């Protein structure tokens, strides 16, 4: 049973494709969204 | 004639301060200024 699962298998292969670059871009933009000053655009912090 | 040249030393002291301050902001906002496109705001460019 462990062995068993198909997990993301029995996905198509263009939606496969278009899952895993959802969750790419998804986790490159919550790791490298910045916010900025309302005086001083010039000085942005990410968020850790 | 060169030597005796005044310069800004005739302008008062709070009125000096201020004009280092502008022209120190111009210059910091003119080489750190970044501009990036709606497409994908996590990558800016710089001017140079
Ligand atoms: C994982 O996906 C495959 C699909 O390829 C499943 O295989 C099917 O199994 C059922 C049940 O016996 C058959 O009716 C189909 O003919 C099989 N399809 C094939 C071989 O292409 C497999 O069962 C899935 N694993 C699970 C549900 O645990």
């Amino acid at each position: 049973q462990a062995l068993q699962q198909n997990g993301s298998s029995v996905l198509s292969e263009d939606k496969s494709k278009r899952l895993n670059t959802i969750l790419n871009t998804m986790s490159t933009i919550y790791s490298t969204g910045k916010v900025c000053n309302p005086d001083n655009p010039q000085e942005c912090l990410l968020l850790e």
